């Protein structure tokens, strides 16, 4: 048994573009010789006959430095005379493709700007920017279609966009140009593109825009009051500061509150998932107001709460007695049924029942039946025990409760 020499192979990223394609064929020694992978690997699998064959597909962009895919295999061989376990080493070289889109990086989204009532001709109003995984990215950006009328232009390079002509614009009027960037080194022969934008340029002035067109947060019922839930941050348009308020619609507001100009959120109120008077799903209203001005805009802001197990079954009764038992009941009699009742939801509700003395059982209906002769060692004809009503939750949380069986001959 010996290491071969090292395979070494050259491949582009496309020709490992789908999934379990045989690539490449490995090299045999003898016919009856098979193949087997050394090891897990992500991006190749390989058949008994030697085929190479694509896992994950081929990608130069999630490749590290090296930009191979780097594999040993193990190679096996009666009545062929020798026998060995032959290890070798596969070492695949990728070349990059330009097969990834470019996308815009600007924020927020949707992409908004202003312009000055009376801007002078080129005067710029906002910079496009896209960005593309690929080595050999070109990068070109075009306005493709214009609502302004032709008031305005963007450089193919720079992505700037700047006014054209000597008219005012109108105050509040939206100026709407749906653009795009593309990467002119890679096509599908249609150039790979982001997909159109919609750019919103308001004369003279607008209301401020939050960095995300909405929020959402899930939190747990039983995290603490003063501690911070989501932040929340708006840009104003003439760099005026800004001032947040949060409203809601219309179950439960008091539980929380904001930051007045920090815009983080906190929970105010101790909240419970078992109170039905409070809801599972919070929906907020958060405005962000230039109160050196007057504009102001809303957003969306919805909280879900979550069950945790902060309750343990209860028993309906303190505590279970049976009287007048006949001690020579036959097994599997029922001789008193029992219940509990756990506050929270799903599996942290889900209960299960035991019990201490095995001279008795219990299903999951709470009939507790008998388990063994009660006429054999019971000389003060007595039984007192402990059932227990358990819960599926994590950690699980216990309920218990004395039984006394009376028995008899
Ligand atoms: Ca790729
Ligand atoms: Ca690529
Ligand atoms: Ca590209
Ligand atoms: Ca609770
Ligand atoms: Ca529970
Ligand atoms: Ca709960």
């Amino acid at each position: 048994r010996a290491v071969r020499p090292t395979k070494r192979i050259e491949f582009t990223e496309a020709d490992g573009d789908t999934e379990g394609k045989s690539v490449f064929q490995l090299e045999k020694e003898t016919d009856k010789e098979t193949f087997k992978i050394r090891d897990d690997n992500p991006w190749v699998t390989v058949e008994t006959n030697g085929a190479v064959r694509v896992k994950k597909k081929w990608d130069y962009e999630e490749l590290g430095p090296e930009k191979t895919i780097d594999f040993w295999v193990i190679i096996t061989n009666h009545n062929a005379g020798i026998k060995y376990t032959d290890n070798q080493r596969v070492i695949i070289l990728v070349k990059d493709v330009n097969d990834e889109p470019p996308y815009f990086i600007n924020r927020p989204l949707p992409m908004q700007a202003v312009v000055q009532l009376n801007a002078p001709p080129n005067t710029p109003v906002f910079t496009l920017q896209a960005r593309d995984p690929d080595t050999d990215h070109n990068i070109h950006y075009f306005i493709v279609r214009d609502r302004t009328g032709g008031r305005f232009e963007v450089d193919e390079r720079s992505g700037v966009v700047r006014t054209r002509g000597t008219d005012l614009f109108q105050l509040d009027m939206e100026y709407v140009l749906y653009v795009k960037a593309e990467d002119q080194n890679g096509k599908v022969r249609r150039f790979q593109s982001t997909p159109e934008e919609r750019l919103s340029i308001v004369g003279g002035k607008r209301a401020p825009q939050f960095y995300m067109p909405s929020y959402e947060a899930e939190i747990p019922e039983n995290q603490k009051k003063d501690s911070d839930i989501i932040s929340i941050k708006a840009k104003s348009f003439a760099d005026r500061e800004i001032r947040y308020t949060l409203k809601a619609q219309g179950q439960g507001a008091g539980t929380f509150n904001i930051g007045p100009t920090s815009g983080i959120v906190k929970l105010a109120k101790e909240l419970d998932f078992e109170d039905l008077r409070q809801p599972h799903v919070y929906s907020l209203i958060v405005t962000a107001t230039e109160d050196s001005g007057g504009f102001s805009t809303s957003v969306d802001l919805t909280i879900r709460v979550t069950d945790v197990n902060d309750n343990a079954p209860k028993f309906e009764l303190p505590d279970y007695q049976a009287h007048n038992v006949d001690e020579d009941i036959p097994l599997g009699t029922s001789i008193l049924r029992v219940k509990a009742m756990d506050s929270d939801s799903g599996s942290n509700a889900e209960i299960e029942y035991l019990v201490s003395d095995d001279h008795f059982a219990v299903d999951s209906n709470g009939i507790i039946v008998n388990n063994k002769q009660l006429d054999a060692d019971n000389n003060n004809a007595y039984y007192e025990f402990i059932v227990t009503a358990k819960d599926k939750g994590e950690p699980p949380k216990s309920g218990v409760a004395t039984v006394r069986v009376y028995t008899k001959n």
